[PDB]
C-alpha cells in the first residue's frame, strides 16, 4: 500500500528502530502522530551516536520528508537541542523539515506542573517524571494552552501566555507550594524561536490527502508501545497517549479508510519496565538468559527489565485494537541454544475458569495464570542469517503457532541488530 | 459495508436523528463513540415524546443492542434518570444496554467546576456550560479520573476519589471562590448505583470484533458536528473531544480498517449556534427565509441560530477529515420558493488568491470573502417527494453540482422529518 502503519505491540522494546530506518528508504514522507518527546530512535551520523526523541527517522534521508502532527506535544526548547545536534553534523533540517499549526506546546511551566506532581503526589510511585506531556495535553483539552498558530500573531501570543501561566503559577505556588515560573523569561525564550517553528509550518491533512491523490508511499511512526494506550491498555499502569493505530486519523488529519497497512513489530520474548501486569514473567533463570542474552538493561537509569515468555492473549488484544495487516518478528536469535520455548495460549483466572481474551482492566491479573504450550528448542545460530532456508526446521516451527494463534502472519523476520540481518517475505509498501 | 459510520459534515444540527432511527431497523449493534450527555434526541416513547440525550434510540428496539463505548464521558445520575424514565414506559432498557469499562466518570465536582468556570470565564447572556464533560476529558487524559471499571474495587475508588476531590475543592473554594462539594455525598451517591453500572459492563473490542468476523450490521455514532473537532476544527471554537470518523478506533476499541461506509449527513443550507467563522452567514431577508422555514429555533431559550448558503469550501474539510463515503442530505425542502439560490466555491484571499482550501486556523477566516454560484431555484414544492424524478430540474442540477464541488455521491435524501419521506440511492448497509 501507500500509507503504512508502524508500531510495538506490547509495552515497548520491542526494537522499532532497526525496521523504520529500514522502511524510510522506499517511503516519501515521514508522519510522527502521536505522543512527544520520548520517541526514543537511536541512529548514527557524523562519526558520533546520536538519540533522536522528537525530529521523525527520515531526516536523514535526502530526498524523504519528515512532518511532525497535530497529535504531537511540542517542545520548541527540545527541537532546537535536537536541530542544532544534526545541523552541526550537516544536515540540511530546515529544508527537510515541517509541523503543523495544530501542535500543543510544552513550555517550562509544564515541566513545573509535572516535576512538582509526583515530588508531591509520591516520588515514588507513577506521577509523571518530568516533560510536560501530560500538561500540555490537559490544557490543550481544557481548552486554554497555546499552538504553533499563535506565535503567529506575537501581540496576541504575550497576552495569552498571561492568562495560562498565571492559573498554573497559582496553583504551583498555592497548592503545591513550588517556586513560581517567570513569565517574562517564557516569553523572551519562545520568541527567540518563534520565526523558525512558524517557517516550519503547513497545512498537513491537504498535503497528506494531496499525497494520496498521487500515490506517494508514506509512512506513520507510533512512538511507544500498544498495550500502554492511555485507554485500551492495562490501565492504571499506561503511557500519557493513545498509543495504538487509530490514533493515526485523530494525529495528522488523514481518514480512517486511506490506512492501508499497519505494521505491527514483535519481540520473539517479553519484556516490562516498572510495575504493571506481566502475566508471562519469568523469576529465575530463564528469565536471566532472555535478559543477559537479548541486552535487557538500563538505557535510561532502568534499573532493570522484567522478561518472560510471549503471551499470545495480549498479542491478540493488540491484534484487534489495531486491526493488524503483519508482524515483524524481532530477536529469535536471543532464542537460540536453548531447551524449548513456550508460548501462552490462554489465562487462568483466580475464580478458576479459563479465558482467551485479555482481562478488563478491572479485574486481578496478578490472579491470572498463563496455560503455556511448550515447543522444541534450537541450538543453531540463527544471528545474522538472511534468509529462511538457514532458519531451522523447529524456528519455522514456532513462527507457525504464532501465526496460527494470533490470526495474523510475519512477514518480515528479524535477525540481528544490524539491517542486513532481515528476511522482507513481504514488504508493507507493495502489498 | 457492514460497519457503519454516521455523522455531521458541518457545525451540527444537521438532521440525524430520523436518518438513525431509521438505519437502527436494519443494524444488530448501535454504537456511542464519542460525546456525554449532548446526544439530543427527540422519541415519540410509543405516545409520550421524550428527548433522551445519552442511551441510543436504538434502545427502543426489539432485536438490537446499544453500547456506551469507552469514548463516551458517563454520568451515573443522568443514565438513571434515563433508564426509569423509559422503564417506566415499559421498555427493558436493563438487558439491551452494555456500557464499556473504560468510559471515565462524570460526577458532581465535574459540573460545578463547569459551572464556576462559566461565571468567571463568561458573562450574563445566557451560560450554558454546566455540564462536566470538558472537565472529566482534562482528568482522563492526566491520569488523575475515575473510570466505571474502578467501581469493580469498593475499598480503591473510596480513595482515588478523596484525592481527585481534594485537588478539585482547592480550586473551586481558593481560586474560583465558589464552594466545595462534599465528598462523603458523592462517594454515597456513587456507590449507590454502583452494582447497577458494574451490571452492564462488558468487553467491547472483543464483541465487536465478534460482530464483524460474524458479518453482522453495526452502526456507529457521531454526537458533535465535524468542524467542531478539538484539533481540526476552528480552534477556540471547537468542542471538548473529537467529533470527526477517527475517533471511532479511539472510544470503542476496534481497529481504523474496520470501518466500512462513513455516511455524512449534510444540511441543505449551513447554520452556526454562537462565535466563529461562518463566511456565508447572511444579514439579509433570505437568512430569515432560511431560519424561518428550516425551524433553526435552538428548540429551548434558543437564541436564534447563524445562517446562510452552504459551504462547498468548508463541507469539502469534512470529507478529506473523515474519508467520506456518500452524503445525506437534509432539509432541501426549506429551500422550496426562492427565485435563486447560491452556494460557496471558494474563498478570496485578501491578496486576491482565491482558493478551495479553509484557513489553517492561524491566518484567518476573518478576513475571508465568499465566491459564489448563483443558480435558479424552485416554487414547486418537494415536501415528501419519495422518488428521484419527483423533484423539479433546480432541485436536481443544485444536488448534483454539489456533487461535482465535492466529489461524493449524495446517496440518501430527506424531504421531511417522517421516515417514509426519504430516498434511497444507495444504502449504506448493503454497498
Ligand atoms: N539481537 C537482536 N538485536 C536486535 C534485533 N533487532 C534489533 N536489535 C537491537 O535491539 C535494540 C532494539 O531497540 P531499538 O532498535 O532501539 O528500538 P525500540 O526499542 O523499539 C524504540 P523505544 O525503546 O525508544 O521505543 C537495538 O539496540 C537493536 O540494535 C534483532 O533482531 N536481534
Ligand atoms: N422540513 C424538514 N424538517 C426536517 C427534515 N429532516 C429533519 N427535520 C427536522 O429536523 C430537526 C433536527 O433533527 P435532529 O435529528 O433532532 O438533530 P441532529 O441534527 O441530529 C443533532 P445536533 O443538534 O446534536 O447536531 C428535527 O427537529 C426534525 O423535526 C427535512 O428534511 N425537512
Amino acid at each position: 500500500g501507500n500509507n503504512v502503519v508502524v508500531l510495538g505491540t506490547q509495552w515497548g522494546d520491542e526494537g522499532k528502530g532497526k525496521i523504520v530506518d529500514l522502511l524510510t528508504e522506499r517511503a516519501k514522507y515521514v508522519v510522527r502522530y502521536q505522543g512527544g518527546h520520548n520517541a526514543g530512535h537511536t541512529l548514527v551520523i557524523n562519526g558520533e551516536k546520536t538519540v533522536l526523541h522528537l525530529i521523525p527517522s527520515g531526516i536523514l534521508r535526502e530526498n524523504v520528508t519528515s512532518i511532525i502532527g497535530n497529535g504531537v506535544v511540542l517542545s520548541p526548547a527540545a527541537l532546537m537541542k535536537e536541530m542544532k545536534e544534526l545541523e552541526d553534523r550537516g544536515i540540511p533540517v530546515r529544508e527537510r523539515l515541517l509541523l503543523s499549526e495544530a501542535c500543543p506546546l510544552i513550555l517550562d511551566y509544564h515541566v513545573a506542573l509535572d516535576n512538582a506532581r509526583e515530588k508531591a503526589r509520591g516520588a515514588k510511585a507513577i506521577g509523571t517524571t518530568g516533560r510536560g506531556i501530560g500538561p500540555a495535553y490537559e490544557d490543550k483539552v481544557a481548552r486554554r494552552g497555546l499552538r504553533v498558530g499563535d506565535l503567529f500573531d506575537k501581540e496576541t501570543f504575550a497576552e495569552k501566555l498571561k492568562e495560562v501561566m498565571e492559573y498554573h503559577n497559582f496553583q504551583l505556588v498555592n497548592y503545591y507550594k513550588a517556586e513560581a515560573v517567570d513569565y517574562q523569561k517564557v516569553l523572551d525564550d519562545t520568541m527567540a524561536v518563534a520565526d523558525i517553528l512558524t517557517s516550519m509550518v503547513v497545512d498537513v491533512s491537504d498535503l497528506l490527502d494531496q499525497a494520496r491523490q498521487r500515490g506517494d508511499f508514506v509512512m506513520f511512526e507510533g512512538a511507544q508501545g500498544t498495550l500502554l494506550d492511555i485507554d485500551h491498555g492495562t490501565y492504571p499502569y499506561v503511557t500519557s497517549s493513545n498509543t495504538t493505530a487509530g490514533g493515526v486519523a485523530t494525529g495528522s488529519g488523514l481518514g480512517p479508510r486511506y490506512v492501508d497497512y499497519v505494521l505491527g513489530i514483535l519481540k520473539a520474548y517479553s519484556t516490562r519496565v516498572g510495575a504493571g501486569p506481566f502475566p508471562t514473567e519469568l523469576f529465575d533463570e530463564t528469565g536471566e538468559f532472555l535478559c543477559k542474552q537479548g541486552n535487557e538493561f538500563g538505557a535510561t537509569t532502568g534499573r532493570r527489565r522484567r522478561t518472560g515468555w510471549l503471551d499470545t492473549v495480549a498479542v491478540r488484544r493488540a491484534v484487534q485494537l489495531n486491526s493488524l495487516s503483519g508482524f515483524c518478528l524481532t530477536k529469535l536469535d536471543v532464542l537460540d541454544g536453548l531447551k524449548e520455548v513456550k508460548l501462552c495460549v490462554a489465562y487462568r483466572m483466580p475464580d478458576g475458569r479459563e479465558v482467551t481474551t485479555t482481562p478488563l482492566a478491572a479485574d486481578d491479573w496478578k490472579g491470572v495464570e498463563p496455560i503455556y504450550e511448550t515447543m522444541p528448542g534450537w541450538s543453531e545460530s540463527t544471528f545474522g542469517v538472511k534468509d529462511r532456508s538457514g532458519l531451522p526446521q523447529a524456528a519455522l516451527n514456532y513462527i507457525k503457532r504464532i501465526e496460527e494463534l494470533t490470526g495474523v502472519p510475519i512477514d518480515i523476520i528479524s535477525t540481528g541488530p544490524d539491517r542486513t540481518e532481515t528476511m522482507i517475505l513481504r514488504d508493507p509498501f507493495d502489498a
